[PDB]
């Protein structure tokens, strides 16, 4: 089958769930069609140019998020993953704040 | 952390002076491992000297 490489995001980067992440690809031949998918979440047709193609993904569980990008063309299915390292994001609580109650508005 | 890219791992260097580490891995039956050394120095001694502390037995 056809060679298939995912240029970004690069493996081992930094990410954080909740926040979109574009993961885009160069391939040898145009493609028929591609998906995207990350670990266990739903997959996401990706956009398929004759030099490669792109998609937006996002995360959901925290850890290492496994994105999948598979695609086939020509009778030909190849699949390349990549891991990014995904944290959860800061807390910021903001303790000490005061609301007004919502029903003596 | 193992992808069909490549891989990735967090390490913590132990000892000073020369840190080196060790990536091991096997596929299909084959194992190669490659290492790397980087130069690890102790941190700054940051004693801040002259330091007040109330007793804490007396809070």
């Amino acid at each position: 089958p056809f060679t298939l490489n995912i240029t970004s995001p690069t493996n081992g980067a930094a990410a954080t769930t909740g926040t979109p992440i574009r993961v885009v690809f160069t391939s040898s031949v145009a493609l028929s069609s591609a998906t995207c998918k990350i670990g266990n979440s739903a997959a996401v047709n990706a956009q398929v140019s004759s030099t490669g193609g792109y998609c937006d993904v996002t995360p959901t569980t925290a850890g290492g998020g496994l994105i999948t990008v598979t695609g086939t063309a020509n009778g030909q299915t190849v699949s390349s993953t990549v891991t990014v390292d995904v944290k959860a994001p800061v807390v910021d609580n903001r303790y000490g704040t005061v609301t007004p109650a919502g029903d003596q508005e």
